[PDB]
């Protein structure tokens, strides 16, 4: 599509649609792009007394990006609740993306005073890496998607990555990526870009929690055909003696059943009370914290493996590290209190995954014997066993949606820890940049490269449509059931509305495993 | 102002050769570094390290 | 073609035929091939107190070659002087090879006693190195060529080259070959191998002498209509004045004439005579040669571009380093006296090419006036210049035939300067060797590589058929030319034969340049 001035290159597509077991969304947005690092490059690097585990090198582009990795980006709160309160699972299926409206306006600075004027001849240029040769730096929970609101207009991040570093120096390994380097398109006023996109098949997300503990799965009116050892000794004249006694696990015993499965696996993290006298009176944050080790740099393990939050009736508790956390309206950047930030809760699958701040259980480290004590020790950290059954994280209505899988030989369940879809060929990154127009140039020549251009930025519309895929619940369930519901009582604002100055704010976070399931 | 593009097909002759022994290869040095060779600085200037001839394969007289 | 122990796998074919204008001769000769270098690969290098002229560094192969590059492995004795007395020209077409008849036989050294006996399952390894993939070591005027005698046996002599060398030690870009990285064909005795080749296009050797000079071209009847300056003063009263004075040239001044064309290039060698006394008493054989300088090594030009060996009166003088030299039969290796050796003579090419032992010429070095008179200098080398027309050296019955021209981004009339085709794609090499067969082994294990092998050679016949195509002469001279022939004279031995003990020798070079020709 082409054509004059005077023509709008597209239309403002935003609602959803609802078919069967298919929901298609699409939301438009204005944005803003400005000219970043004045059209260079830069190396960048971490300051030079900056600890070790804090040393990075890369570059930082000229460029921008686009990017709507935030389900709050295609669904508005009332589809969110008609999503997570009937079904039970739901993925997505197709992409399309489009760009549109494009003007380019140039800016003079004349005497503190500020005059704007189009520049109808200016271009934009566009490209979408859809080979995955840049490296991915979507999937890093960054601020700058799309805003939630579809009222509001958003500035485009800039594009920067990190490559292979020894302190704050780099190696002959790291590479560099000049992203002019790429085929792209040049959009003047008048034409716009499009393109489409097919997820590859992942496993529906579970939004549902399960009705059964996975300790809890037998018949309570039938003993068991096993036998469990239930005693050692037996009592003889006035003393015991070692006698080995057997019994069949029923209800009265249930925590001695035989069992064919496990709970999923753990690494154990510090518990903290939203309570402030509850914990101690010093600086723990690094500490205490649970971290990996990799190339002679520790790491925060954040959030992790997905386990339980706490165990019941323990709410004012939470693991450390090991939770979402998503900031309230208006919330600063550094050092906020608890009570500007919102924290996520993960106790709907304390069914099969193990409490986050406890031990996994406790295992036999010695030989006992006629002079020898049973010995047992905790363990804080286990890996995968065969056997084991374990749920994801949960996705929110502001979390991220997927992730990349990273090109390595071996992975073990990628899914990506922050919740979401792993996918091996994720939605393309989209990059764009405003085209330099240089200044009024010296009539002598000069081989010196340009350093004045016109001050000039873009704006315009984008749009993505997303379809998705329903997996509706087969229940047969009596009672009903917890569903996602506003409150009736009265309040000075309604929830996920502006305010009376025009602020939209999301008040809490939601997750989406509201329906049950039997284990 | 404006752009500019050229595009030029090259044909290439491959190497056929039955040496045993490895050749010289041109390579980047491994060692850490202030700054990669053939890249941008800290403020955004291109430079090349060293010129790079042609010659490295190696051919019978 | 295979079959049995008792069936030979080829005829005895060695002849010539002449039909029109093609010459096809075949020769076939026995040969016999040892065990080389133990069955290894060496590493060689030259010695450690050798001047840096002569360093070195390479590898010797457990590989034979089979060599054919001279003319007296084609023609006879009689078969040559058909050839140089009746053809203006001739150059080599086509080509066959073939090996046969193979036996290998194992020795063995008990008490002093040989025992040799066949070895029916034995078997030898031969490839042609079709695609030019390996150092080319003919073309060196090496021995080990197919004897001149068909009667006689000949050693396969040994593969070895050279790389590139510091001193005595190699560099990073000096390559190793192995020879059994090339597919090869296996024979039994029973097998036989062949194969064919097609020369390319090349210039006809010219077969013929000049019967006119360079410098005598014109009509000596007709006085040209030019002028040159053939006086500088004239006589003015009991004195001279400068005064230009031009005449047309005749043949009372017939050195004055102007002229087309100039000699052929020219690069000085020094001049030594026959008669031992006319030679200075000192030892200037390598201070006063002539030499090239490459990588700040000094090698002697031998015999170097062709030039005349000497002018007219003058055969006992020839140059230090500008004609081939061949030895007279049995003569040794080191420091033998002259008459152990047949210096040849290129007499024929003083009508266009220089005297070897000359100078080009003369030019002027100032700028003459009222004071100062004009000044020349001899020209000791003349590179080529535009005009300039030569003769290339001359091919003898006992010379090489062809060389490889070297692949590279230029070179200037690559005919090889010992005479004879330059090709870009010549003849091939052809490898062979023995299969080893290893000793008794031991009843345990060991991963150490074998040494010890049961000792054997091979021996079997060769033949080699080519195709030559003629260039008839077509003259009109009247009275008749010079042929080469024998002398009638009584003799105890013929030229060309055995004598009384078996030993066939050649008692003289015998050139090809016999006919004349108009310049």
């Amino acid at each position: 599509g082409a054509d004059g001035v005077g023509n709008s290159s597209g239309n403002w597509h935003c609602d959803s649609t609802w078919m069967g077991d298919r929901v298609i969304t699409t939301s438009t947005r204005t944005w803003a792009l400005p000219t970043y690092n004045n059209h260079l490059y830069k190396q960048i690097s971490s300051q030079s007394g900056a600890s070790n585990d804090n040393h990075y090198f890369g570059y930082s582009t000229p460029w921008g990006y686009f990017d709507f990795n935030r389900f709050h980006c295609h669904f508005s709160p009332r589809d969110w609740q008609r999503l997570i309160n009937n079904n039970w699972g739901f993925r997505p299926k197709r992409l399309n993306f489009k760009l549109f409206n494009i003007q380019v306006k140039e800016v003079t600075q004349n005497d503190g005073t500020t005059t704007i004027a189009n520049n109808l001849t200016s271009t934009v240029q566009v490209f979408t890496d859809s080979e995955y040769q840049l490296p991915y730096v979507l999937g890093s929970a960054h601020q700058g998607c799309l805003p939630p609101f579809p009222a509001d207009v958003f500035m485009v991040p800039q594009y920067g990555y990190l490559t292979l570093n020894n302190g704050s120096q780099a190696v002959g390994r790291s590479s560099f990526y000049c992203l002019e380097y790429f085929p792209s398109q040049m959009l003047r006023t008048g034409n716009n870009f499009t393109f489409s996109y097919t997820f590859e098949d992942v496993p529906f997300h579970s939004s549902y929690a399960h009705s059964q503990s996975l300790d809890r799965l037998m018949n309570p009116l039938i003993d068991q055909y096993l036998y469990y050892l239930s005693k050692t000794n037996a009592p003889s004249g006035t003393t015991t003696m070692s006698r080995l006694q057997f019994s069949q696990a029923g209800a009265s015993d249930i925590r001695d059943q035989s069992r064919n499965w496990l709970p999923g696996p753990c690494y154990r993290q510090q518990r903290v009370s939203k309570t402030a006298a509850d914990n101690n009176n010093s600086d723990y944050s690094w500490t205490g914290a649970t971290k990996y080790h990799l190339n002679g740099r520790d790491s925060l393990v954040n959030p992790g493996p997905a386990m339980a939050s706490h165990k019941d009736d323990e709410e004012k508790y939470f693991p450390q590290s090991g939770v979402l956390i998503f900031g309230k309206q208006d919330s600063g950047k550094t050092n906020v209190d608890i009570e500007k930030v919102m924290i996520t809760d993960e106790e709907e699958i304390r069914t099969t995954n193990p409490v986050a701040t406890e031990q996994y259980g406790s295992v036999s480290t010695n030989l006992q014997s006629g002079n020898t004590q049973a010995a047992t020790t905790d363990v804080n950290t286990q890996g995968v066993l065969p056997g084991m059954v374990w749920q994801d994280r949960d996705v929110y209505l502001q979390g991220p949606i997927w992730a990349k899988i990273p090109h390595t030989d071996g992975h073990f369940h990628p899914s990506p820890l922050m919740g979401g879809f792993g996918l091996k060929h994720p939605p393309p990154q989209i990059l764009i940049k405003n085209t330099p127009v240089p200044a009024n140039p010296s009539t002598t020549f000069s081989a010196a490269k340009f350093a004045s251009f016109i001050t000039q930025y873009s704006t315009g519309q984008v749009s993505v449509e997303i379809e998705w895929e329903l997996q509706k619940e087969n229940s047969k369930r009596w009672n009903p059931e917890i569903q996602y519901t506003s409150n009736y009582n009265k309040s000075v604002n309604v929830d996920f509305t502006v305010d009376t100055n025009g602020v939209y704010s999301e008040p809490r976070p939601i997750g989406t495993r509201y329906l049950t399931r039997n284990l």
